[PDB]
């Protein structure tokens, strides 16, 4: 909540020189913080050195980043006009009272020039009512309602979210426009039919008070139609949460969870006394990706922690890609960590064992089609992610699984499970420049949002349409398989490569394990994925046109960047330098997101462990890579170091790399702020010999420790979705064993974590 006064900017477009020949030039002015308000000079004819001398006026909010775009176009009545000049200008340079004369130049030797003058002046308006977290700004919003007592009515309000609304008489009763209170704009109204009637305009002055007008819109060959409109302040309450600390629900959860942790810690460490709230260490589990391999192994890791009584000591549980499948299934049961994990294990084993060719029955394929047809009619886009959602759902459960992310709040109501954190990356879609622009989007049962912008919504509202932090249109929360599809949409790319011989136009390639018996990649080889299947036959053609990634409505839409967003600790932490220094090119102005599996970039769920407020003391890092078990940890360390996030050195010895063990400690006692890391690579070491911690195995039971992690015919390759129960059990029991045998190291780390707190 903040009051801030606006200035008036006069932009005088004088002249340009040395423009390229066809020119018939005109200048366009756009302001990044006034979308839909374009100014246009007159078009001059056959000059190459145009002199316009036209002035235009904007209301400017000093507390937001304001980028003025000045573009010169060459007018052509036949083809779309070519741009001959473009500059982006941060108007914070222009100081009030002092006329600033500017000559803009294109290139270092570029000969084209544009002369402009800027004057910033004070106004007598009241201050604007802004809401910020000091990086994102919600501008003051006004709301205007139009009510009405064949003909088509057209209502236009330049600068509003809706912009233009049309309707036949009778067919539309009422209209709402949302627009910034700081705009000088107007509502224009007119009636059209198949002589044209005159239009009426009602001016909308900046920061005005509510008002009420009645006017009669003239019809063609018929009498006037009476409309009533009232402009009012929009209520100053946002559906989007703006702030860089934990939300109320997560804070409340922590108090609940820390009681369960304090108790479980006392029992596990055989502690003398009861732990004070401030002494309870914050422990996190952090899982990487790796399809069904990650899913299976993570089940085993959780079983171990349960048996050791250490699962109750865990506060946070983060994951990406295949790990989210384990998480999603478990958090469907509100009591999962308090119940024998062997039940969910069995469920997963049986579904992973069934034939994935016969799962694609005609009934099932028809159901996919029917569902996608309905979704399309409902106005959802159709992408690879949508099909992958339904197929993945079928493989994991064999039926529609009507559970939602918001329903996972029940699993946290008594602090009886850890808080689950699911990660994805927001990317720019179909833009060959900006390939490595990437923003972490965190999902939990309490909120979904951007770590960089400090902006979140409840999961039930993710996918709904927003403007300036307000909910514009509520879309029903999807089934969890649709989120699982986003989280693991590396499989959308694998489906695309396996199905389509892309020697083609689509340059959405993105294009990111033990080789086969043929010496080829194991990536695109599993039964379900092959080009001749019932699945492919039904859907290969259907999917041809379509994007790889979901086109999710952006809940940040219309929000603006604060004037000093760059010099904010948390934005700076997450900022991709070059693109992030360009505020007009940031995510808030996009109507849509493009959400991608973290496995496209970096195979870690660690960013959620470093959101401000979480304060992790110990992290159990589970890594499911089949090669390079330290790669993910090392990249995350570099990633953290570049952003000034305290994290221990990850310096395994040559011996460690040659033969990794079940558990590696990475910890820097010199820096207490940095968390302790216990890292569990996917390796079959002592388990080859031992059926249990410190227990050798009967020769009969030698087969149980023969886990095929390395040769060709490795059944745990990324795309394989069919595990023989034999192979499932080995991976699961290996994972279980590797954690159990490390009990000592975990308890030691817990003790150290305790001392530090």
């Amino acid at each position: 909540g903040e009051a801030s006064t606006c200035w008036q900017l006069t932009v005088r477009v004088l002249e340009a020189r040395n423009l390229r020949w066809a020119a018939d030039p005109y200048v366009i002015l756009q302001l990044s913080t006034a979308p839909g308000m374009k100014f246009k000079t007159k078009t001059l004819t056959d000059t190459s050195h145009p002199v316009w001398n036209e002035a235009f006026r904007f209301l400017i909010q000093s507390q937001v980043k304001n980028v003025l775009e000045l573009s010169i176009y060459d007018e052509d009545s036949v083809t779309e006009d070519d741009i001959c000049f473009k500059v982006l200008y941060d108007i914070s340079e222009v100081l009030p009272g002092k006329l600033l004369r500017k000559t803009f130049s294109q290139s270092p030797q570029g000969e084209e020039e544009l002369d402009v003058e800027f004057l910033m002046e004070e106004t007598s308006d009241r201050p604007e009512n802004l809401i910020t977290n000091k990086v994102i700004v919600a501008r003051e919003l006004s709301c205007l309602d139009v009510h009405l007592d064949k003909l088509e009515l057209e209502l236009v309000l330049k600068g509003s979210y809706e912009d233009t609304q049309t309707s036949f008489l009778g067919t539309a009763s009422a209209f709402r426009f949302h627009y910034m209170a700081a705009l000088e704009t107007e509502l224009s109204g007119r009636l059209r039919s198949s002589n044209s009637a005159g239009y009426l305009t009602v001016p909308l002055r900046p920061l005005t008070i509510g008002k009420e007008v009645t006017m009669d819109v003239p019809a063609p060959n018929a009498p006037g139609v009476r409309l009533q409109l009232k402009a009012e302040g929009c209520p100053e309450e946002l559906a989007v949460h703006l702030g860089f600390n934990l939300c109320a629900e997560e804070q409340a959860f922590l108090s609940r969870r820390k009681q369960v942790v304090a108790k479980a810690l006392k029992q596990a460490l055989q502690l003398d006394r009861d732990l004070q709230e401030d002494e309870v260490p914050v422990v996190g589990i952090m899982a990487t990706g790796g399809g069904a391999r990650a899913m299976t192994s993570l089940y085993g890791h959780l079983l171990a922690l349960q048996k050791l009584g250490l699962l109750d000591c865990v506060t946070y549980f983060s994951g990406i890609s295949g790990s989210t499948w384990t998480m999603a299934h478990l958090y469907g049961d509100p009591e999962w960590s308090q119940r024998d994990l062997e039940g969910p294990i069995r469920y997963a084993r049986e579904h992973l064992a069934k034939s994935k060719l016969e799962v694609f029955s005609p009934e099932r394929l028809a159901s996919y089609r029917r569902e996608l047809e309905l979704r399309a009619e409902q106005g959802h886009p159709t992408t690879f992610v949508d099909l992958w959602a339904l197929v993945l759902e079928s493989m994991l459960h064999g039926q529609v699984m009507d559970q939602k992310l918001s329903g996972q709040r029940a699993a946290l109501e008594r602090g009886q499970n850890p808080l689950p954190l699911y990660l994805s990356l927001n990317v720019k879609e179909n833009n060959l420049e900006t390939l490595d622009f990437k923003e972490w989007v965190e999902f939990s049962p309490y909120e979904v949002g951007f770590l960089k912008y400090g902006a979140f919504v409840p999961p039930e509202l993710f996918g709904s349409e927003f403007f300036m932090g307000r909910l514009m249109r509520r879309i029903p929360e999807p089934r969890i398989c649709f989120l699982e599809a986003i989280w693991s949409n590396i499989f959308s790319l694998n489906l695309l490569d396996a199905w389509y011989d892309l020697t083609s136009s689509g340059e959405s390639w993105k294009q990111h394990e033990p080789l086969t018996t043929s010496g080829t990649s194991s990536r695109l080889e599993a039964s379900w994925l092959q080009p001749g299947t019932a699945l492919a036959q039904a859907f290969k053609g259907f999917l041809t046109g379509r994007p790889l990634h979901q086109r999710s409505p952006n809940f940040l839409q219309g929000l603006q960047l604060h004037q000093d967003y760059c010099s904010h600790k948390d934005f700076s932490t997450w900022a991709d330098y070059q693109l992030d220094s360009m505020p007009s090119q940031l995510t808030p102005k996009e109507p849509r997101l493009c959400l991608v599996d973290a496995a496209y970039f970096i195979n870690t769920s660690s960013p959620s462990m470093f959101r401000p407020g979480r304060r992790l003391d110990l992290i159990l890092s589970f890594d499911y890579s089949l090669s390079a078990p330290f790669e993910a940890l090392q990249q995350t360390e570099l990633y953290c170091r570049a952003r000034g996030l305290p994290f221990p050195r990850v310096e395994p010895s040559p011996q460690d790399q040659h033969q990794p063990r079940e558990c590696h400690l990475f910890s820097d006692p010199a820096c207490p702020e940095a968390p302790i890391l216990l890292h569990f690579p996917l390796v079959n070491a002592s388990f080859k010999d031992h059926s249990a911690p410190g227990v050798q195995r009967s020769p009969a039971e030698l087969q149980g420790g023969q886990v095929d992690l390395t040769g060709a015919t490795c059944p745990y390759t990324l795309s394989n979705m069919t595990y023989k129960e034999e192979d499932f059990e080995r991976l699961l029991r290996l994972s279980d064993y590797n954690v159990q045998t490390s009990q000592g190291a975990i308890l030691q780390a817990l003790r150290t974590a305790l001392k530090h707190r």
